[PDB]
């Protein structure tokens, strides 16, 4: 009698063969009842061309304890088995039907008897691997045929389906898991992507880690394979799962096209937790060292590592990093990263490190707050860099302000406020007036847009230097659960790129309009 | 100073590329210190010859903050790892050395400078594919040279080393793991063990999990390709992961050589725990099913299953199921498999499930015991059954006797009491004298032997009927750590046969002198 519909808000994949567009629960079957077809709408603007197929799934039923506002028994395509992260698992949905010529009017047929109670059905759609990334699909299930009487549907489904593409899944050549996303777009209009190589498993370091780099000339369309940016092999004869490096973050000195790529290596520190287990000093033996490559030809090829630790690491620190995402040059040059440390009472504290000499030199001043780690800075208006952290107090960011490049800092009024996490890496990015579509200055932001758990992949968007973040300039991109780390980069004038762990993939890039940020 | 060897008592897997002989600590070492040297000495009675190669492993140092006692930083050969379960993780271990011809005396050396403080070695054997089951090493390090010194050596490493095999490694045949042994030896003397293939992961019903079956007509040495034993794929249209079957029994009828397998096929139940969604009812879609397949040709090929739940379930239990592991033929030709059922209060009974027609009809009478699971059924004496329980009150096993297949239960003097477990599955079979070398009744039992986790993989031998239990008449197998499930079966009148989850494979199988057990 009574239908639910879900259409998720998560990236349909142009790289997968399958992706969730509907979930559909029938919650009070009789045994024997069959949904005998089910029709589905595309809206008139909607380009069907890029669409491969739809499939209809069924999925069983439920489990008695588990209660009855469920869309699914089970993820229906997994983005962590190494073996599938591209079709449905097909011990868990068997395709009833399939249409490969797609009109604005569909119609899915079964002639699966139900069981008493909950059935799951859903709708799977394939696109196009050439798919516009800009593309949307604006889709409903405008009838659900049982027993050849149609049948009430609810639920909200009213979402537009925005494009995708997995730049990298769980076990992509022969690595276990990719994490810690950082993008960047050169001079060139060239995105570059970086990320953790996880080969054996996704616990951080102390492990078996490299950095790689994804390098795309097309805004997204195609990526070229994984390049190793950064890696440490047997290095002293250690093992390489006691040689890992990664947390990276990638900028782009905005003056050469210069790109600069630095990153944690841990050296020893047997099969443990570097966080925990990296100790004061400043050999490799002693301690995570600060490591930097760099690319003089448009992030092709990757400089020998240089070790700026003793530059930079007080001694009585257990622990000197990068914060994990991106960096940025001022309109001054000035090259910054955001860095942490674990001070000698073990007490993390976010500040930046900065070169006036294209990366010759780099210097650390002051920490900008107690109990904070992971951040990404902004050049919020000339010569005031903002620090947004993550803050081990829970529930929203802390937003800091120096003009001294980090000697002394001021709170900013949106500071423990304006911005709710989880306790999560997020991505802040500035953009000049000149620089975009809209011609006024923006600060755009993303992370997991919640005060628990990681998922609500959300891009904000502040017009007034980050004091206020309207919830009308704001796009969730994934509703479902993920790892959650995110960073922005504009592509062009009119289009920001974000590379995050989604729900979808490890390694997710998607293009938004700034028009659909600020309306 | 001083240097630490271990020799664990874990199984040698002739079908394996490494296993570890000896993990070496050398806890307090200056930076740039050689291990140049270190000489190994096997017993003189040894059968070197079946050595392949001995093989020096560096892993490098421990984490600050995990103490100094270990023997390692990480698990050297993984039981668990899809992609190679046979060799050692070359991430996590880089080979000094290798010798191919094993002598009396061995020299294994390194030039590798050691790190300030903790560094790991470890010595791997791989054994010919021929290796005698029955074979053993006794092997200790008798010299370690350090900078041209020899150094002071502690630590237990006396064991006698036994050889077994990986009969199903994670990852066999497209499937993630195997759980659940039982072990029966046909009338032929061929070697029958069962298990579930767990194809998507490891965890029990309700999931995609068929029974599968191993034979070998060499006591092991060997063992045919897996046969699927039964599975319920795409049953009335519901995915093979809302059809999964599994915790298998099995049971040689020692009249016909008819070999039965009985297993709870779950149909629906979402991807939720058959254990706590079970309900109620009769139907498929309503509980667990308790399905049953034969053999008549000694195991090559299985008959489809049959229905037995309307024979024996009572309607107002939420789950009838096997004991998993065997059941037994009694002297007078009855057929016994161990049962468990969950009863309208959600409180989980132990009995027994009888036939006195060749497997036609099954009865059930009397549970034996409030709060018991997983049991394992042997006939101490004419007439007499033993029925050996998992307890859910923890620390040791529950033992009743019936003579009346049920219908009433005496506690056993050894209940609660001689056979300590942490509730666990456990194996437990009666021998005749006539029938065996010592020409003694015996009872056999392996399980845990502990009360905490799941480690010391034991067979314990008793002369009086179960009564007593002499620690002298116990053999330790694998004192590291695994999912503990364990079968025994006699091989021949000379030698017991256990079929267990192991910490070196999902399914291992030993051949063990009874002469052993009984000095």
């Amino acid at each position: 009698d009574s239908v639910y519909v879900q259409n998720p808000q998560i990236p349909i994949l142009v790289d997968r063969t399958d992706n969730v567009l509907f979930r559909i629960r029938i919650p009070d079957a009789t045994k024997g009842d069959v949904l005998n077809r089910l029709t589905i709408r595309f809206g008139n603007e909607d380009k069907l061309s890029e669409v491969k197929a739809v499939r209809l799934f069924y999925a069983g039923t439920e489990a008695a304890t588990k209660g009855r506002s469920r869309f699914a028994p089970v993820t229906y395509v997994s983005s962590h088995n190494i073996r599938n992260t591209r079709s449905a698992n097909p011990s868990y949905s068997i395709r009833q039907d399939e249409v490969t010529t797609v009109a604005n009017t569909l119609t899915l047929k079964t002639r699966q008897p139900m069981v008493k109670g909950i059935n799951y059905f859903w709708v799977s759609v394939e696109m196009d691997r050439n798919t516009s990334l800009l593309s949307k699909l604006t889709s409903t299930v405008t009838e659900v045929v049982i027993n050849d009487k149609p049948a009430v549907i609810a639920g909200e489904q009213a979402a537009v389906r925005r494009m995708g593409i997995g730049v990298r899944h769980a076990g992509d050549d022969g690595s276990a898991s990719f994490r810690i996303p950082g993008l960047v777009t050169t001079n060139k209009g060239t995105l570059l992507g970086v990320y953790d190589v996880r080969y054996n498993n996704s616990v951080a370091l102390q492990e078996h880690i490299d950095v790689g780099l994804s390098r795309s000339t097309d805004k997204g369309q195609t990526w070229e394979p994984m390049r190793i940016a950064m890696s440490f092999g047997e290095t002293d004869g250690l093992p390489s799962g006691q040689n890992g490096v990664g947390d990276p973050s990638i900028l782009v000195d905005e003056r050469t096209n210069t790109v600069w790529v630095v990153a944690a290596w841990t050296h020893g520190m047997g099969n443990a937790r570097a966080w925990t287990n990296s100790m004061p000093g400043m050999t490799p033996d002693e301690t995570a060292q600060l490591m930097m490559v760099k690319s003089t030809d448009d992030g092709r090829t990757w400089s020998e590592s240089t070790n700026i630790t003793s530059q930079v690491k007080d001694p009585s620190w257990c622990f000197l990093l990068q914060g994990p995402g991106r960096g940025i040059t001022m309109r001054d040059g000035t090259l910054v990263f955001p860095i942490q440390f674990i001070d000698s009472l073990r007490v993390p504290h976010a500040g930046i490190m900065y070169s006036k000499d294209r990366g010759e030199t780099w210097h650390i001043h002051q920490p900008a707050r107690t109990n904070t780690t992971e951040a990404q800075v902004a050049e919020v208006e000339p010569g005031v860099l903002m620090l947004n952290m993550r803050d081990n107090r829970g529930g929203s960011r802390a937003v800091s302000i120096t003009r001294d490049l980090g000697k002394s800092w001021t709170e900013h009024s949106s500071n423990r406020s304006a911005l709710p996490e989880s306790i999560c890496m997020a991505s802040l990015i500035s953009v000049k007036a000149k620089d975009n579509i809209i011609g006024k200055d923006l600060l755009l932001f993303s992370n997991p847009n919640t005060t628990e758990g990681r998922h609500h992949i959300t891009i904000k968007a502040s017009l007034d230097g980050g004091v206020t973040w309207l919830p009308a300039h704001q796009v969730l991109l994934d509703e479902e659960d993920g790892w959650g780390y995110s960073c922005l980069s504009m592509i062009d004038r009119e289009t920001v790129g974000i590379f995050y762990e989604s729900s979808v993939a490890h390694m997710t890039f998607q293009a938004v309009k700034i028009k659909d940020l600020i309306r």
